[PDB]
């Protein structure tokens, strides 16, 4: 049994490292959204918020897990309070992570009533709603779901705690089965589940729109070529009509409008000699489309198909962040399921316990990196802060 304050110290100062860290890079977070107007957007307010929580971390969570690590005398409800207040900040972070899918929802399935469904005022509302909520689900067993009534009082009187106290520990205060089925289920596993729904969806709906895009480029090329080969005015009527109703359907910007007015234009121009029955003349008529389609149309296709590749790469980008968080807090919620499901399987041991807390706090260092490495206005404002 080696002494406890010699493992007790690695735990320390890894936590103190993470604490640090935690704090600098989410501080630069803040730094740059307020300083850069290319950052201020409502995906970037909620990003902020998910930082805020990581500063907390830092400055609170870590602190009172490095104070409940050792078991201190403490009245039962101080503890309680100790000890669930990082489940507040998990459970904005969740929040945070949700709203930022759902956003990239919306912007990709309704980018035109985008603007005017989401505004800056609205997310300021639902953050605020949001922090709310976290302290109501992360502090419950301070409404009385916890243990203090039932104290341990051989090991409160073994480390002469005082009358109303008891040895700050977690597991003797909260109870499992709120941090399985409410904590966990309820609150963790199921808001995953449903962000991954979301990712799912946005990946589906990039995927769906740039085939539409090639497919309407495919039919602007395949009816060229069958008016060209056509031998009567109908078979060239047919397919006007048909790109016709593709043009327009493409165009739901001045020289973008002009692109699709010259467009449409050209094709009422041909169809008009179709229905007269002057073939050769409506063909050559459709010959023109081509120098709308090389000067203007492929123009709008390729920015389209770019305007996309970039929100999937954004969607990639916030799936990561929310896929990360899953990574460094399940370890921990997993063990918990062991504990309580299996009563006879030994507890997992300490050093394990103390690894997969360690690993939980990591979550708040590591979306500053992902941020640096794949926004470039991330990375570039991180870069003018820290040179000046
Ligand atoms: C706004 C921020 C900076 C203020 C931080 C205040 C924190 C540090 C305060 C608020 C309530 C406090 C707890 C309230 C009650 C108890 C029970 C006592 O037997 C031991 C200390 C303990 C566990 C306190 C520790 C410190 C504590 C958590
Ligand atoms: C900005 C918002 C979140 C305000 C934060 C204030 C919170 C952190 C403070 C304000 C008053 C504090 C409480 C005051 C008294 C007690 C009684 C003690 O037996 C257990 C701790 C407990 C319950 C404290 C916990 C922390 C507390 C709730
Ligand atoms: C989220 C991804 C990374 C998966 C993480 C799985 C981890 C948390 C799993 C894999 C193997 C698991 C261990 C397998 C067996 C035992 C022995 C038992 O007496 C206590 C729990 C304990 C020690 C488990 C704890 C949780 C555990 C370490
Ligand atoms: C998508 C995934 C990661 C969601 C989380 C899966 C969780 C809930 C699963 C993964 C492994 C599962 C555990 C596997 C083995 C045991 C031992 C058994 O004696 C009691 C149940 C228990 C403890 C399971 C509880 C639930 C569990 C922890
Ligand atoms: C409490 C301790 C941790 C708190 C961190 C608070 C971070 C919030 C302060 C950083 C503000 C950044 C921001 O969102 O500005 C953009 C808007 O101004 C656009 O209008
Ligand atoms: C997603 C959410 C998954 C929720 C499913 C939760 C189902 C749990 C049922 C259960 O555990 O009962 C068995 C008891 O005997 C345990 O002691
Ligand atoms: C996706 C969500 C998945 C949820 C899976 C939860 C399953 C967990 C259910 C475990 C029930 C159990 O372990 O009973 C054991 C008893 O015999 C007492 O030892
Ligand atoms: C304990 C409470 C801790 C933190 C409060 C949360 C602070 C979260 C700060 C986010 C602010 C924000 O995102 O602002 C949006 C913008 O102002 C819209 O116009
Ligand atoms: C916004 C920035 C402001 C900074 C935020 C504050 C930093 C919190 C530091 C430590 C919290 C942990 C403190 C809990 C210490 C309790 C130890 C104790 O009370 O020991 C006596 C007990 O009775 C056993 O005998
Ligand atoms: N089970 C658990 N334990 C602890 N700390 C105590 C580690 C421990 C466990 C048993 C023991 O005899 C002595 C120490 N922190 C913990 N934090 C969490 C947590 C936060 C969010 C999800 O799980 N679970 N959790
Ligand atoms: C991330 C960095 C990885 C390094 C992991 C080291 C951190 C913790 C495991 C060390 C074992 C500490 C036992 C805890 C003793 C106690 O607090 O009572
Ligand atoms: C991990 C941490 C990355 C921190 C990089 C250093 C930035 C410090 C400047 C600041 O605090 O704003
Ligand atoms: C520990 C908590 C620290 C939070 C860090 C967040 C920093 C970002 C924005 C705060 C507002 C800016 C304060 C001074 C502004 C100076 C200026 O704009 O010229
Ligand atoms: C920028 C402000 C950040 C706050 C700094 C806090 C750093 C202190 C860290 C941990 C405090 C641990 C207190 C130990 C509990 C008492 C042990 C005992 O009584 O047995
Ligand atoms: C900085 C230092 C943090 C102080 C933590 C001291 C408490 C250690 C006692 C113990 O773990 O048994
Ligand atoms: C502002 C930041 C304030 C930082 C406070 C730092 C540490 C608080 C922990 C001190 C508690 C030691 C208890 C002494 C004892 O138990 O005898
Ligand atoms: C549930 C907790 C209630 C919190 C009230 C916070 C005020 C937020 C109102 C703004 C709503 C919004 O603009 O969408
Ligand atoms: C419930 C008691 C504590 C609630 C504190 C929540 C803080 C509220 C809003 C954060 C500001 C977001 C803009
Ligand atoms: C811990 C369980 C949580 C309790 C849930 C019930 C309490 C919160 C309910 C609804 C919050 C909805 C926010 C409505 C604010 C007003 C909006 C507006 O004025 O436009
Ligand atoms: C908002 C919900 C959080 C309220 C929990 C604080 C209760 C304080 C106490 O237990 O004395
Ligand atoms: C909906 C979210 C808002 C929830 C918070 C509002 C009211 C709950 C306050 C309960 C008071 C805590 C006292 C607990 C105690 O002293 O035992
Ligand atoms: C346990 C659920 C795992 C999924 C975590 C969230 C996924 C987000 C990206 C895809
Ligand atoms: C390397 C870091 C951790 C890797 C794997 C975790 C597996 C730990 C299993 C130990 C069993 C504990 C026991 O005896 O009950
Ligand atoms: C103390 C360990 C913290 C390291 C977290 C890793 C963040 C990504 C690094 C590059
Ligand atoms: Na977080």
């Amino acid at each position: 049994g080696a002494p406890p304050i010699m493992g007790s110290s690695v735990y320390i100062t890894v936590e103190l490292a993470i604490a640090v860290l935690a704090i600098l890079g989410n501080v630069l977070v803040c730094w740059a959204v307020w300083l850069n107007s290319n950052l201020q957007n409502v995906t970037n307010y909620f990003v902020v918020s998910l930082a805020a929580a990581d500063i907390l971390v830092g400055v609170l969570a870590i602190p009172f897990a490095i104070t409940i690590s050792t078991g201190f005398c403490a009245a039962c409800h101080g503890c309680l309070f100790i000890a669930c207040f990082v489940l507040v900040l998990a459970q904005s972070s969740i929040f945070s992570l949700l709203a930022i899918a759902i956003d990239r929802y919306i912007a990709i399935a309704i980018p035109l009533r985008y603007n005017g469904l989401v505004t800056g005022t609205r997310a300021a509302g639902i953050i605020a709603i949001c922090w709310v909520l976290s302290f109501a689900i992360g502090l419950t067993p301070m409404l009385g779901w916890n243990n203090c009534g039932q104290p341990k009082e051989g090991k409160a009187h073994s480390q002469g705690c005082g009358e109303g106290q008891v040895a700050c520990l977690f597991e003797d205060v909260v109870p499992m089965n709120y941090m399985v089925y409410f904590n966990f289920f309820a609150c963790v596993l199921v808001p995953l589940l449903l962000m991954l729904g979301v990712y799912l969806r946005i990946f589906a709906a990039a995927r769906r729109q740039l085939a539409d895009l090639e497919d309407n480029w495919e039919t602007l090329n395949d009816n060229l070529k069958v008016i060209e080969k056509a031998d009567n005015a109908a078979q060239v009527k047919d397919a006007l009509t048909k790109m016709r109703a593709a043009a327009l359907d493409a165009q739901k910007m001045k020289d973008f409008r002009h692109g699709f007015d010259i467009l449409v234009g050209q094709i009422d121009d041909a169809l008009k000699l179709a229905n007269e029955g002057k073939v050769k003349e409506a063909q050559a008529a459709a010959e023109q489309l081509k120098t709308t389609r090389n000067a203007y149309i492929q123009k709008y296709l390729e920015r389209a198909r770019s305007t996309l590749q970039k929100e999937v790469h954004a969607a990639k980008s916030a799936a990561i962040i929310a896929g990360l968080f899953a990574l460094c807090w399940l370890p921990l919620h997993i063990i918990n399921c062991f504990t309580f499901f299996c009563p006879d399987c030994s507890h997992a041991p300490l050093w394990l316990m103390y690894l997969a807390i360690v690993l939980a706090h990591t979550n708040s260092v590591v979306n500053p990196f992902i941020y640096a490495y794949r926004i470039r206005e991330f990375r570039q404002t991180f870069r003018k802060i820290i040179r000046s």
